[PDB]
């Protein structure tokens, strides 16, 4: 039993809700919140900009030190950093950004990072400003993640479409 509330159960392990991941994180304080990161951990917009703003820029400060030490992530890769005031940990995961021409096949690799964590609050990878089809992102999620994932979909219109079209 966990503290997530109001989710629709899609499969054995995947749950979905129309919710603002920032507000969902502030309420639940999950062990792991997933950020829709880029390889530079520059949290400018989309989910990443929103998560970082909620930390008063502390996420960005920590991220800049991480990059200065380790260099950029790989597309499809991840790193674990602090969750600040939102969660115990933040798993920064880089899905392919279609508006940069990156290989959508890397979306499965990105979701594989979730399997290293028993329970996660997450957005749909590569959705929003990363330009991929969110229906496809949900499909890859369901077919790749085996751990318990609670998906927050900000746009109510998109949420209804994802549910109604889910196979
Ligand atoms: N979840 C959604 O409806 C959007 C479409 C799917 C993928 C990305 C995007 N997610 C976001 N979630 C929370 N806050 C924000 C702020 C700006 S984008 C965003």
């Amino acid at each position: 039993v966990n503290s997530f509330s109001g989710y629709l159960k899609l499969t054995d392990n995947v749950y979905i809700k129309n919710a603002d991941i920032v507000e969902e994180a502030k309420k639940v304080k999950p062990t792991v919140v997933v950020n829709a990161a880029n390889v530079y951990l520059k949290h400018g917009g989309g989910v990443a900009g929103a998560l970082n703003k909620a930390t008063n820029n502390a996420m960005q400060v920590e991220s800049d030190d991480y990059i200065a030490t380790n260099g950029p992530l790989k597309v499809g890769g991840s790193c674990v950093l602090s969750g600040h005031n939102l969660a115990k940990h933040c798993l920064h995961v880089v899905g392919p950004n279609v508006n940069k021409g990156e290989d959508i096949q890397l979306l499965k690799s990105a979701y594989e990072n979730f399997n290293q964590h028993e329970v996660l609050l997450a957005p749909l990878l590569s959705a929003g400003i990363f330009g991929a089809d969110p229906i496809h992102s949900l499909r890859v999620c369901v077919d790749t993640v085996r751990t318990n994932v609670y998906l927050a979909v900000f746009d109510k219109n998109l949420y209804d479409k994802l549910v109604s079209s889910f196979l």
